[PDB]
């Protein structure tokens, strides 16, 4: 890669949280894996995707300053017509980790993002919005959660109503805060957009004329050093109960591959606070990380 | 001290990044704080805070260490840290008045970052009783980790600073913004922390020691017992404590603008350091650390323990 063009995206990381890369994958490889698509288990079910990411990580791990480690590849595509969730920070996505450890992600759109039929994503620099204290205000939710009982009602109407920072902070509230200083951008193939956690962000809704559907593959992943959150899964451990005990249901989170991984290596008991030293990453580790 | 009492000021401050300690300063050093405060009080004119006295650095840190210097040592192991005196405030409050309402010391520690230590010993001049109060009430950190709250605060004061002609009465532009600040009121800080606050009674020479996450407010004074209750409070940041000129900025920009509208000619005591830590800044930092500074690296000893 142009290596005075690397120079800039390592400067713009370092002061947005986020960088969007222009030509970081070949045509031929986005269509490799355009192709393959168009041919416990949702864990590994599209690490075909790892070794096309293994041969950028090098790159990513320049840019950050860190040592980059694939946590998980998940395919997100949807209808144009879609409401996605407002800006967010990925409280949910990163759940398995220490807050204040590190977490990133790379968003690879399948299908061309144009002006027009915008559909893909808007982001706002940490500059101006240094998420991480989002965190903290969605955690005293949780443990606001958890709170409940029958004597109370309907658990999910308790949690939606409940007087929480997490609650006040409203879609309004944040539009308000954030204003228009925001980016969103134009994405050709083998364009990726690299975020850290922190990083508040959207979807954009995609225009009927091409194509059928918005296809992006999503990657989570961590630093070497980044820990497990033991609390943060006790939280939602307890939260799990309730809601079978009460809905003899289980909460839809149960569906995120990689926090059922961690907590089920939590549970089962954790010589180490970092995620390299569970036993399902440690053994793929050099698939997870650079050359 | 007792050495098991000890034991257990580390072990609290550590669960709830507070403690009260009790019976630390001797009645005799509590008349000099007084008697001394008093006076300088006298002196000089100062101006949903519902508090008497709102004074910032009435003192120097001289007559600060001397009677503080010899109890840095317990500070110091109690937070495992290690603690330079920096800057003081008195605080006082009239019956029935409210004081300051909840809030952790972003106001206090504005010109340090974020995630640098400070801490503040709190040491009440009248006695506080279960049946006048007029103290105060604080949470545990585990309970409201307040950290958070200083991004929130710096969200709100970058809010400030965009206000226009165009938008009417600075302070009620100010206060009536939807800023994610403005949204946390005290029913939501209420509902977030519930019971879980602590409140207790004080003698003269027992003072409260906490960390600047720890969330806080003025308890008011039913009558009868003080015609005022004052609390003076020192400020005290860890050897490699650094500057935050961004946040410093923030501050005097609105500090500022406030005045200009307003029509208002803020005044700071000499040797304040506040003042002391913007001059620096101002000719330009060799160093990040506040133990550079000029004035403080010169009165480093007095500031530190023995
Ligand atoms: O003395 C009071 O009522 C409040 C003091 C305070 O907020 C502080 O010492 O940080
Ligand atoms: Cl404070
Ligand atoms: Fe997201
Ligand atoms: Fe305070």
């Amino acid at each position: 890669m142009n290596r005075e063009q690397v120079e800039q995206l390592k400067q713009e990381y370092e002061e947005k949280g986020y960088c969007q890369i222009k030509k970081i994958f070949d045509f031929s490889a986005i269509k490799t894996i355009q192709k393959t698509l168009d041919q416990a288990y949702d864990l590994v079910k599209y690490d075909f995707v790892s070794s096309f990411i293994q041969e950028k990580l090098a790159l990513l791990n320049y840019i950050t300053g860190k040592n980059l480690m694939i946590m998980h590849n998940a395919l997100f595509s949807v209808e144009p017509n879609h409401k996605g969730l407002p800006w967010h920070v990925g409280v949910g996505s990163f759940s398995f980790t220490k807050t204040e450890d590190f977490g990133a992600s790379i968003w690879i759109p399948l299908d061309k993002i144009t002006k027009e039929h915008r559909g893909g994503m808007q982001y706002v620099s940490t500059k101006i919005f240094p998420g991480q204290f989002y965190y903290s205000v969605f955690d005293l939710h949780l443990k606001n959660n958890i709170k409940w009982d029958e004597s109370q009602g309907d658990l999910n109407e308790y949690v939606a109503n409940a007087n929480t920072i997490y609650n006040k902070i409203t879609e309004d509230v944040i539009d308000y805060t954030i204003k228009d200083g925001y980016e969103e951008d134009e994405y050709n193939l083998g364009d990726a957009f690299f975020f850290n956690k922190y990083v508040l962000h959207q979807s954009v809704p995609l225009k009927p004329g091409l194509h059928k559907l918005r296809r992006a593959f999503v990657i989570r992943l961590v630093d070497y050093d980044t820990r497990v959150d033991e609390e943060r899964l006790g939280l939602f451990s307890k939260y799990s109960q309730l809601h079978s005990r009460y809905y003899k249901t289980l909460p839809r989170y149960n569906k995120d591959s990689v926090l059922v991984m961690v907590s089920r290596a939590v549970q089962k008991g954790l010589k180490s606070p970092y995620l390299r030293d569970i036993p399902h990453v440690q053994q793929t580790l050099a698939a997870r990380m650079a050359a």
